[PDB]
């Protein structure tokens, strides 16, 4: 198997404490390896090292740092098959979108380097403001914050790790990197390649273990200058609460509404709804989790959707199944408990209320109501609920009633109204006539309300991991 | 003389609690007037009244929003006499400087407005990124965050209040506004204008009360979408820790250093320091608070500075004096304790240690050590410590040893070295051959470490009051 | 009362040295409105030099001072919108409220121009951003005025298209030699009377007058000129580009904007917009709907709608705000007729108009117009609107792009995604979806391709055309 | 040996005229190869072929365009050993620096493509200007100009070709390309890789022939939508005079001044000046070509300069000598004329005025005056004058009196002072304590006055080969 070490100041080490955590494959239950469970003291060592490595790192010329991201991305790509195999086993992701995770990461890395390389400064004259003297000029550059705490979830163990690391590193920051436990092995092998690519000692520090044990020690630590975090809303809110006096970026849970209207292409609506709701078996923060369909077209759409839900494969990740088993029992019983509240309240089961351990069949539900839990709570599994609506006004109200606000879809041939409906939605991104999604990666990515704080995507990521530095000359 | 009311939902009202708070002048102690003290009922009412008004405000044409700002600024200019003078009685700020405060704010508002109109969107095609879609276009725009809590200090009652309010309203947030209790009667009048200019009902809510009593409910209230604060560093800490899941902008204290080399113009350098440290009796966040002078010129710099300080006038704001009374007797006492510790630890008194009540003679202190408290602690009073240093490297070290990092000044004829030093300083803004200042307001403004959180200025305040709003379309590919 | 105008040079209000003048009349009345000096080749020379000498002292002025000049020039304009207003009404035969409306628009343009220059910012770049580059090098990129700007405006908007070129020139630190149209010099001068009184320094703004045919080529070829901005006919614009040398030339010329009308279009709006767009200021506008392409399917009820609205347009005098007022002159009217008379003879359907009493042409609608007819291509600059019936959008695009012009276009259809896609195939500056064509709002970039123009306009793009990159490289 | 065919519509052809032009290696006067002298009609086919192809090419998704540039650069890199050799023999460019030219070309192309990938549009809203409707929205993208005419010189037969071609194509223009006759073989090979990269038919056309013969027709052809030119000032002015209604960008000659002041670090200065002046034996548009030195430190600078100068290697391009034979005999004689004029007027010869055919020694000249031709005329050869200057004002004034305004250098310890001296200088780019140069290639590059028109550099090229396309949507 894979009994892994962690990177601190350029060497691969274990816990001094000698203790590990076991990592199995969620689909088969089979042993993949282990990771060190690090103490708070080993977390102090990581943080202090990175701090000291940053002072040398910020000084490196900008092209030196981008050359590193480049060398790292090249390495990730030729390891796509292998890092790919690992991811799919570790977190049960279908083989192809798991190999495709590594490629995409490499792409995010280079594009991130490229965009760093053209952050320019700006000059301002004093007198561009009334009063302001004719003879002073402000030179405004961009400065790294210090040490970045980057915490990533299970569902994109490489992509969500690198998308935080890379904009932090290329802008002169150093990183302390905490992968989700399920996902650590893939995080580590990603960092393996960053160091074979010649990364300097201490610039990237990996901390592993008991996210419930070391979690706060990381988030509250004085050596941490900024935090990037992608995960659940609960853990998201605790970080926000327990970090202080530092920039903090959060991308959290979603309950992305799909508003389907009178005059939608129902074939395309159906294809896009399914594809968005059932990708990686519902286990995505950005995904359709809610459909609000006008009554007149409801039956048509619901049959259109049911037909595609029946098409979907369900089985092994090594097979490229559409539906694969969810992450653990915690999750699988939570999903099942959501279908439960729905059924015993009037919901019509249109398809697959089946459960084979962690393998949960693609569940489609009709006649869902405000009264039901599945209407509001992020399941993180392969269950989709359909709500029947009188008009767009009802669809917007129920959209905005969610505490979530990541992305929304509008399906309508009437493009003008679709844009004006979107303005009324309280989310980061609206998608007209298409499924919600984080990519392509150069597009800003954000949620609001309880879905997040801060803005990601290539260039917003770089912008948030730096601050303005001003030198005012007096000619 | 001024028993102010507060604006809730378009109406100038009192508290249902019946209770007021008297505000007397620090220059003497004569009573200027009073301010409502609101309960957790009237605050939640304001937040509700602000949250609901923003649904209509946010859908207004942006051009209508800016006009309210133009109309509000003009009204303030008309009233620079009556309102500028309220400031000088309230926070005891020199008359000319006070009227000048009201002047700068209108400019700030109009320039804020002007920038709002140039807030363009951006478009992105999907295949601008590897494997992305040629037939997708993101319409990226800005969107208001919602209800902004604007908290401001006694420092700049009007200036620093409207500096938060104007960018917030123009981008289509509504505002719940908490002035400093002292400085409230000043901010209130400032608002009277915004309401006179025609402000829609509820877009600007004015809350008033003891701050130590009602401030934590405000900070943690789930109806607030964004906090912007300028005040004491202690209270900043509170806010950052008690808020969560919202943007938070804090502007906090400073121990701004001046570094003076051998190859420096000792007249200009001296003049900049006395201008920047002793302005409004040093009761500014951005102010030269400690000088690191090379000892080869220490004798010469200290002399230059001793002279100009002696030329500063001591008295009442009505009389436009250079040195005015500090805010209250608490502050007065804390400053004296900073002098006494320095002097007990072997510092040199160069100019007036004297004080008359809350009026405190400007104090020059030489041969100050890292051992003395005044070398580190922000006095917020008319005291200036000179610390003799051997070179630039030792001056950086100590400068950087502070928990503060707002602004700095490096004085030298050699400009290449000053840029090279500046890069090594953990501050937001470096001033070559000039004092530190927040102005001009279109310059980015930020402190690092314990000095602040986030960025400001005209443009950067606007961005901080907003978020990306992306719309992604399909494009047709073939008709032909 | 007769306004006997003088022109301003080097801070002084002067006459011609020869004393000779050009009389200027009301086109809608016949009455003399005043006159203008007529200047020698050598008075042109005294203006230009006196502007080169001024510019060296004006570029040094801090930006806020230049901005405060624009702001005070705008204020007086607004304050004078009634007198300047009424004058334009007379001098170019334009409705009263759109005369005043021109002045207000102008004072808004100036003010938005002033605040936009106030926001031009420098850039810094490090050497190693490009591969191989040095990390020690830092470029400070700024913007330097070009020097002396020749601003030439037409009779269309004698104030607005004059200032659209002056205000962005002056505020960035250029000086201006301003050549207005003869018909319109009076108003153009009352505009500069206003810049005079705001406190403009000597030599900053030089007015030159005289017939373009006389003094024009001298002005255009003059080595003292650093940049030209021109608004007028396609003929003159072409000539200017041919004669100008070694300098940025920005031109906005004629247009034959199509309105493309697909079958699924809302037809009461489409007609409403086309009528407002074709017949405003009686068609004498570079940006105007000058030809309609409509699918056969809906061709009949559209043309019926258009015809209804044409018959409600008031015709006559500028003082009573007639929708249609008399064209610019008889030569102007005779060109229009020859275009109508060609269409009539070549087989076209007259639906309305062809009435006239001298200068005052009634609104004219032409159905069944073909590519065989001149009026399908040639800019009439008059109150006539041809309609060309078409099988589908592919033929409309084709026929749109066959024209020499490419200023603006309008696409009327309920299918927005398609209208965008169709627009991308139109060789024009700006495509308007479900709306008429127009130059503004003024912050929108405004330009023609092909024979419609060269270089970009609109508030900001104007600002950039009248400056150039200045670059200081430091070795840290 | 290299009998080049040219590229039309994806086929490799000789001329229909049947005529050819012999190209000889300037180091040895031996035959290298030949090129076709096209007719006016072959130039017309070329223009038409690219006009057609543009309509399909402008349509391609941005990423596809970008992708071709990349494949082209990887092939040029792969090919740097053979193209560099060909540049070396065609233009007598020191071996390594010719290869380096190809490496510089690949870097410029890749970066260009990357910059093109980052061109984003902007949305403007109606009421962003006073009066504007709240309910409409302008989408503003960049649209290609059409067919670009790219004219390149001899001394960067690839880098200065590609710097034009690369951003033309990527933003969706097509290119008609006139390389210098001397250097036409390098270009053809540069283009061979582009075709090998899979450039669709007609997006890149190569026209070879006498600029004296085919140049005028080409520059005046209405199929041409833009011209970009690097060469002499005399051709540049001719081009600008003759072209019309299209954008034109010129990079012309220069006489780059080095100002050396009292506090100058004279070691660094000497170094910077000899490196900047004598690269490619002075056969560069940007290069220090005159020195204004304060007479207080003059004798010392010239000594330092002399040591380095007498230390430059003189010989064949194959041997990587610093000083290589100049381009042709015409050149060698125009240079001889300038030395003679200076000596025959008093100047001090401090280092060689010695020849072997076109192989000239680096000549240094002291005691140069504003009366010698070499004070002013661009030598385009290994000759450097030094002028004794009282103070900075003399330095400034003497700099500006020149017709050229490309770049300048300021040497002094006082960096504030070097900035304000920079301000008062009428040039494109001022370099503090460093030589003049075009690079790094993302930096804005421009001449003013007789030195240029418009702007180059990576991103500014992209902007100069496109224009705004507006689409106004209506959400009400
Ligand atoms: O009026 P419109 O729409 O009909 O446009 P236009 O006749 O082409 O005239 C536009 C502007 O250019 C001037 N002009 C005429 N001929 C010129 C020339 N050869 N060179 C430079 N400027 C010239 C005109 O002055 P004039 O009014 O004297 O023609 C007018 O100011
Ligand atoms: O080479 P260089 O540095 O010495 O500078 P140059 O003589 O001005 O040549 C620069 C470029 O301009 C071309 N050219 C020559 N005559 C022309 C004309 N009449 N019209 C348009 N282009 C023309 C040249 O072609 P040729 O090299 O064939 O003259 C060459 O490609």
């Amino acid at each position: 198997q894979f009994n892994a070490n962690i990177l601190r100041n350029g060497e691969w080490v274990e816990s001094r404490t000698g203790e590990r955590i076991s990592i199995s494959a969620p689909a088969s239950g089979v042993a993949l390896g282990s990771i060190p469970a690090l103490s708070q003291e080993e977390v102090n060592d990581a943080i202090q090292g990175a701090k000291d490595a940053q002072k040398i790192w910020k000084i490196r010329p900008i092209h030196e740092r981008v050359d590193l991201l480049y060398a790292w991305a090249d390495l990730l790509e030729e390891r796509k098959e292998i890092i790919g195999e690992l991811i799919m086993h570790e977190v049960a992701k279908p083989k192809k979108s798991a190999i495709g995770e590594v490629s995409r990461t490499a792409d995010i890395i280079r594009h991130t380097a490229d965009e760093a390389l053209r952050l320019n400064g700006e000059t301002l004259k004093g007198d561009q403001f009334k009063g302001g003297s004719s003879k002073k000029i402000a030179l405004v550059e961009r400065e790294p914050l210090g040490v970045v705490l980057a915490i990533s979830p299970f569902n994109y163990p490489v992509n969500l790790a690198a998308a935080k690391i890379a904009p932090a590193l290329v802008t002169g920051n150093t990183v302390v990197f905490k992968p989700a436990t399920q996902g650590s092995l893939s995080g580590i092998k990603m960092v393996e390649a960053l160091a074979d690519a010649g990364a300097p000692e201490g610039i990237i520090q990996v901390v592993t273990g008991r996210g419930s044990v070391i979690g706060d020690h990381l988030v509250e630590h004085p050596g941490i200058d900024m935090i990037t975090f992608t995960g659940g809303t609960t853990t998201g809110e605790r970080i926000s609460e327990k970090a202080k006096m530092i920039p903090v970026v959060l991308e959290l849970g979603g309950k992305d509404p799909a508003i389907v209207l009178d005059d939608a292409d129902l074939k395309l609506t159906a294809s896009q709804i399914v594809s968005g709701a059932f990708s990686y078996s519902g286990q995505r923060c950005t995904a359709i989790k809610r459909v609000f369909v006008q009554d007149s077209v409801a039956d048509q759409l619901v049959a259109n959707i049911k037909e595609l839900v029946e098409q979907l494969t369900v089985g092994s990740p090594e097979d490229d199944a559409d539906i694969t088993p969810v992450i653990d029992e915690k999750s699988a019983a939570f999903i099942q408990g959501l279908i439960d509240d729905a059924l015993e309240n009037g919901a019509t089961l249109l398809s697959g209320n089946k459960r084979q351990g962690n393998l949960l069949s693609p569940t489609l539900l009709d006649d869902v109501t405000p009264a039901m839990r599945v209407a509001w709570e992020e399941p993180f599994g392969p269950v989709l609920p359909i709500i029947r609506v009188k008009d767009a006004n009802e669809a917007i109200s129920l959209s905005n009633q969610s505490d979530y606000g990541l992305q929304a879809s509008i399906f309508t041939k009437d493009t003008d109204r679709a844009i004006n409906i979107g303005k009324h939605l309280e989310v980061g991104t609206v998608h007209i006539n298409a499924k919600t999604e984080r990519g392509p990666d150069h597009f800003p990515f954000l949620g609001v309300k309880k879905s997040g704080l801060g803005v990601q995507g290539i260039k917003p990521s770089l912008l948030s991991m730096t601050r303005e530095r001003v030198t005012v000359l007096n000619l």
